[PDB]
């Protein structure tokens, strides 16, 4: 049980839900899980150029920690952690 906050731009993939539930031990695992339930979400978060690397203009925090500082998709994920996707500015 982790909660994922979805930014306005990606709510189509989630039937307009602001927030959805997911699970995985890593950010990677949570991403492909959301994909599982909410088709098309995933390509929008990844860099089209190089695999496994997040998109230049997307931010993702696991609980207030920027994943770019904790291993990106390898970033470890605990029960009741929260995840937050946001367009970069």
């Amino acid at each position: 049980n982790v909660t994922v906050s979805i930014p306005t731009i990606l709510r189509p993939h989630t039937g307009g839900q602001k927030s959805v539930s997911a699970s995985g031990d890593t950010l990677g695992a949570v991403i492909s899980d959301l994909e599982a339930n909410y088709s098309g979400i995933s390509e929008r978060l990844m860099d089209p150029s190089s695999p496994g690397k997040l998109h230049r203009f997307v931010n993702i925090y696991v609980n207030d920690e920027d994943v770019r500082f904790s291993g990106g998709l390898a970033t470890a994920i605990a029960d009741g952690d929260s995840v937050t996707i946001l367009p970069a500015v």
